[PDB]
């Protein structure tokens, strides 16, 4: 699930064995 | 402090506002 609130990102990406989070 | 490599390890790359690291 990815929330976004404001200007803010808070998603999280975990697919296929590589996990890839942004927070910014 | 490594990329998966023989053993075990984990590359580890945090450029700009992105934090992405592999894991085997």
């Amino acid at each position: 699930t990815a929330l976004n609130t404001x200007a803010v990102q808070k998603w999280h990406f975990v697919l296929x064995g590589y996990k890839c989070e942004i927070l910014a």
